[PDB]
């Protein structure tokens, strides 16, 4: 679905993310919870954290951000050939945490927001478009996996 040129733009900006996975993960999750407070209720250990400073000081939250971005990054690098990497994620969001595609859209929005805020020069129109297509592919394929497992989220 994505051309070679589009994948290169995606992997180019992702390399920037890998310069500080922890920091990007924190900003993305914090942005997620603020723009969509309902998503926070999915994390039990994450609500005695009332302020942005507390969320950033939380090593638990930081660890989770890296776990999330690391998994997404591995998938993006497969350039569409991610069935093997996607299967495990589908099981988690469909059998263990019940994460609807709508929430994946929310977090995709947070990802785009943080990428543009931290890397303007390397995340212009063409790059934003590519990332959007990559994340849409990801959400489409995981939704199909969700259904195979019996989850219509
Ligand atoms: C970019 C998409 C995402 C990726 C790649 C991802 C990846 C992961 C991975 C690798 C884990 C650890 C294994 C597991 O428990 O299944 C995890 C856990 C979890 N994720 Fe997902 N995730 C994503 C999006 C989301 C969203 C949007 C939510 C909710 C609003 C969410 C909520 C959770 C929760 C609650 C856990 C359990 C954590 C714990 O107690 O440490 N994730 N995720």
């Amino acid at each position: 679905v994505l051309s070679e040129g589009e994948w290169q733009l995606v992997l180019h900006v992702w390399a920037k993310v890998e310069a500080d996975v922890a920091g990007h993960g924190q900003d993305i999750l914090i942005r997620l919870f603020k723009s969509h407070p309902e998503t926070l209720e999915k994390f039990d250990r994450f609500k005695h954290l009332k302020t942005e400073a507390e969320m950033k000081a939380s090593e638990d939250l930081k660890k989770h951000g890296v776990t999330v971005l690391t998994a997404l990054g591995a998938i993006l690098k497969k350039k569409g050939h991610h069935e093997a990497e996607l299967k495990p994620l589908a099981q988690s969001g469909a059998t263990k945490h019940k994460i609807p595609i709508k929430y994946l859209e929310f977090i995709s929005e947070a990802i785009i927001h943080v990428l543009h805020s931290r890397h303007p020069g390397d995340f212009g129109a063409d790059a934003q478009g590519a990332m959007n297509k990559a994340l849409e592919l990801f959400r489409k394929d995981i939704a199909a996996k969700y259904k195979e497992l019996g989850y219509q989220g």
